């Protein structure tokens, strides 16, 4: 999917996990981040589209989404382990990965 519906999904994700009072709904908010992230990592923007994949602009924005992506996986193991409110508080620092890995692409 796009970049900026990719951005979307992440952004609705991280309100059902603030909204969320269990752990069983954080981990599916959670799941679905990371799918999202996954796929965000393969919409190359325009500006990049030409360049090679080893070139040092598509380092950067391909590294982006794994660093959200090993934190959203650290998140899952603490929803994984029941708990919610940690979970929650992780989650809440996702936010700045995110936009470490998308805002300047958009």
């Amino acid at each position: 999917a796009d970049l900026e519906d990719n951005w979307e999904t992440l952004n609705d994700n991280l309100k059902v996990i603030e909204k969320a009072d269990n752990a069983a709904q954080v981990k599916d908010a959670l799941t679905k981040m990371r799918a999202a992230a996954l796929d965000a990592q393969k919409a190359t923007p325009p500006k990049l589209e030409d360049k090679s994949p080893d070139s040092p602009e598509m380092w950067d924005f391909r590294h982006g989404f794994d660093h959200l992506v090993y934190h959203i996986d650290d998140a899952l193991k603490l929803a994984n382990e029941g708990k919610v409110k940690e979970a929650q508080a992780a989650a809440e620092q996702l936010k700045c990965h995110r936009n470490a890995a998308i805002q300047k692409y958009l």
